[PDB]
């Protein structure tokens, strides 16, 4: 049946239904630190997320969404590379099974233990679904995990996820504050992609944050007991929910930073 992370229904498969799998501009990709080129002209991001209203997070099966009040410019990502503003929708998690790989990008081959989607849409589109039919339709702002002291600002997340264990859940969530899930630096990489699941569109500017946050093996561990199962269905750990590395073909990664 549909598409996973299984060995029958996972990323080696995904083409035949989603033949955008074998694109142009697919992702994520490696990301070689010597090779990247420094982009004097890219500019500081600007993160506005101090009116953001988190209200939801919901299991899809996949991953999970903390899902936002995108009806209005309360949590915007601007400048870097991008033109004009794009509106947080939600946030999710790629994991692995072990902390020795679980990131979709990686970094000089470089694995990391998780890696956090900021998923944001450009308010000159209307909404998501017109947004991921362009190729500048979505920014997602990319941040590595790696496992060490404790983030105390993801501890709200993964004490609900006891709630939404299996696919279909989700539970009310509000009041959550993103700002406490980045790094210090906004140092970036930057280059053209796609969604990293089917659909496997091709809308997305990818900004990868240099600085990895460090949370600890406790939380990983909290995001290793969801299930990709329904209720009532033969359980099936949520682990190793990323997509390896796709070929970069005709792209040039950029660097905000020497
Ligand atoms: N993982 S990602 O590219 O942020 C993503 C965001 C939304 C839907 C599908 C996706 F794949
Ligand atoms: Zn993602």
């Amino acid at each position: 049946h549909h598409w996973g992370y299984g060995k029958h229904n996972g990323p080696e498969h995904w083409h035949k239904d989603f033949p955008i799998a074998k694109g142009e501009r697919q992702s994520p990709v490696d990301i070689d630190t010597h090779t990247a080129k420094y982009d004097p002209s890219l500019k500081p991001l600007s993160v506005s997320y101090d009116q953001a209203t988190s209200l939801r997070i919901l299991n899809n099966g996949h991953a999970f969404n903390v899902e936002f009040d995108d009806s209005q410019d309360k949590a915007v990502l601007k400048g870097g590379p991008l033109d004009g503003t794009y509106r947080l929708i939600q946030f999710h998690f790629h994991w692995g099974s072990l902390d020795g790989q679980g990131s979709e990008h990686t970094v000089d081959k470089k694995k990391y233990a998780a890696e956090l989607h900021l998923v944001h849409w450009n308010t000159k589109y209307g909404d998501f679904g017109k947004a991921v039919q362009q190729p500048d339709g979505l920014a997602v702002l990319g941040i590595f995990l790696k496992v060490g002291s404790a983030k105390p600002g993801l501890q709200k997340v993964v004490d609900v996820l006891d709630s939404i264990k299996t696919k279909g859940k989700s539970a009310d969530f509000t009041n959550f504050d993103p700002r406490g899930l980045l790094p210090e630096s906004l140092d970036y990489w930057t280059y053209p992609g796609s969604l990293t699941t089917p659909p496997l569109l091709e809308c997305v500017t990818w900004i990868v944050l240099k600085e990895p946050i460090s949370v600890s093996s406790e939380q990983v561990l909290k995001f290793r007991k969801l299930n990709f199962n329904g209720e009532g269905e033969p359980e099936e750990l949520m682990v190793d929910n990323w997509r390896p590395a796709q070929p970069l073909k005709n792209r040039q990664i950029k660097a905000s930073f020497k």
